């Protein structure tokens, strides 16, 4: 009665995180000067080449070279010899700015869900919130030293053999780890896959989930000096279960970086894991998905839905009867409620949106019922 | 004992799949004259400009320049009194090529999902079947001239009340259809509304699943001249739901267009649908979920599952056991199996890459147990 379920996610050098984090960049960069600004920024990354389009509404004034340029050397590409360099690389601007509330409209049509298990502390599937740890503890190793040789485009993928339990689940051991990490010419290949599970992984995955016959897939394409946008062309919103849930719950298209809160793709994804977090952390039930929808010019969404796995002693109408009590779902509510003007976003582009650092979204509200 | 569920599609004249389009019509050029074609092709969309980004290896000259606008002019757009026009667009060319197996390593790591569904006869969800329905038929009246004033940029949204039965599902009615629309300057509001639901709506929805109670948004924020690239920016791979199953079933991150069959994000996702297919045709189940997982340089998925929703007999070990000996999911077996080398990829970047036309992986296969 067991089952293997694999997700993955991305480090911040990866081509296409690379364009959230800009496009972020540019978002919170409008957010700075005018708090009501829109903004639908799309980034581009290929070989020396970041390009942003899109279309603003906006007061704001933004230096576009040095909000761009700034993003690339946080990240950490500043030399040719790691295939990028934000001082000498082309930024190309195809964005159209034009100058320019409770009941707004949303911003469009879509859809959108909300997921939360009670598997982990921060209510997030095990596979995931590994893969991220395992980005981040790359990171970490590349910014303090420890790992010179490391760069910042990097890939893992974390499958995990489970059990259920009355449709809740229960991690039982990690079954596969792959890692693939961009590097210098210089380290051999042992030395990386000694170090990426020694000084990575056996310091990111608890001891209690390892065992003898855990698979490694460490450097499995063999060597990687090509990395980043030199390697690969990089798009925004095109890391979006890495953003999300890494497969488990459920996803409506939309993406999250260059959004501001009108863009419900954004907005109402962020109130649905607030919903649905609220609803585990509250003991209504162990693991739960819920979904909204919206027209474009309407305020109210179009459709709810709950679905609580049979992990409920409530009928999922129940459910979403204490949902329309205690939620407001228009975007104009949202925005008050999880504070989305603030210049906050930058920093949700990379080791996914949910699941770290209390965030608004992550804090449950009390319900009354 | 009822749930609304929703799905939305898009036209073919949408940015987003412009570019989707866009990226296959290059896919497949190459592939014309070089079957073993390895294609990363990304396509940007934004007033007066395509760009093209990505790496091939590839022994094809394919011209850049006849390819796009050939894809832009199918589409529709070929005049500046539609926002955007084939002939006098800028195209812009960022591609890098290089002159250049049963066991063939999977292109890149990842997972991906396949689903089906007994509730209509292609296996498919009704909400996404209805959305995607409805954007054919506006192309339709479009192109036969029924409605000359209709331009090639459209959105649906259909959402339906359901009931459950053992884990399988059964649509009761259509709760909410949404439908904006790219229209000439000339239209008024009221005809155009009348128009969407006459010819549009009644013409694709049976009329038993409409009654008086059905919420229409037509144009719901009004005006809509100003569309395409123009309105709204386009990126290759950002309509990932739109192209599978309307929020159903699970989604692995990966984008579809631009891409051959080394790059299991589309090669194994059509396989997964071909098993969850093969398993509700075959009568072992209802309603079906599959994953795939995979690590770069490495033929063999890493995992491999199965969900079946409590609507088989058969336990999920059990239907493993019978994917497992009647399918071989190493990406150069699909490419046979599925005939991935042949350039039929255009076709499959509008209304959903699942539920028509009997694509290969549309036709069941026989299962032995
Ligand atoms: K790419
Ligand atoms: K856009
Ligand atoms: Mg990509
Ligand atoms: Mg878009």
């Amino acid at each position: 009665g067991t089952f293997l379920f694999t997700s993955e996610s991305v480090g911040e050098g990866h081509p296409d995180k690379i364009c959230d984090q800009i496009s972020d960049a540019v978002l919170d960069a409008h957010l700075q000067q005018d708090p009501d600004a829109k903004v639908a920024c799309e980034t581009v990354a290929k070989t020396g080449m970041i390009l942003l389009a899109g279309e603003i509404t906006s007061r704001a004034a933004v230096d576009y070279q040095k909000v761009v340029r700034e993003a690339v050397k946080h990240i950490g590409y500043d030399d040719s010899s790691k295939g990028f360099d934000y001082k000498t690389c082309n930024v190309l601007v195809a964005l159209e700015q034009q100058s320019p509330e409770e009941d707004i409209g949303a911003g469009d049509q879509g859809l959108m869900f909300g997921y939360a298990t009670d598997e982990t502390e921060e209510c997030m599937p095990l596979t995931i919130v590994l893969a991220h740890k395992l980005n981040a503890k790359l990171a970490e190793l590349r910014r303090n030293g420890t790992l010179p040789w490391l760069r910042p485009d990097s890939k893992t993928q974390v499958t995990v053999q489970y059990m259920q339990d009355r449709g809740a689940v229960l991690p039982i051991r990690v079954h596969t780890i792959v890692i693939s990490v961009q590097h210098d010419e210089e380290v051999c290949l042992d030395e990386m896959r000694d170090a990426l599970k020694e000084k990575v992984i056996k310091a990111v995955v608890p001891a209690k989930y390892l065992d003898e016959d855990t698979i490694y897939h460490l450097q499995p394409s063999g060597r990687f000096v090509i990395g980043g946008p030199q390697g690969d062309a990089g798009l925004t919103g095109r890391k979006i279960i890495v953003d999300t849930y890494g497969g488990w719950g459920a996803h409506g298209g939309g993406a999250f970086s260059g959004k501001d809160y009108t863009k419900v793709d954004r907005s109402a994804a962020y109130a649905a894991r607030w919903v649905a977090k609220s609803l585990v952390k509250g003991g209504l039930c162990r693991r739960v998905l819920v979904q909204v929808s919206y027209a474009i010019g309407v305020s109210h969404p179009l459709s709810i839905s709950i679905f609580h796995y049979g992990t409920s002693q409530k009928s999922e109408r129940e459910l979403l009867e204490i949902v329309k009590k205690n939620f407001d779902l228009r975007p104009g509510v949202i925005v008050r409620d999880l504070d989305l003007k603030k210049p906050i976003y930058q920093r949700t582009a990379a080791y996914g949106h949910f699941g770290r650092d209390s965030f608004p979204w992550e804090v449950p509200k009390k319900l009354k019922y």
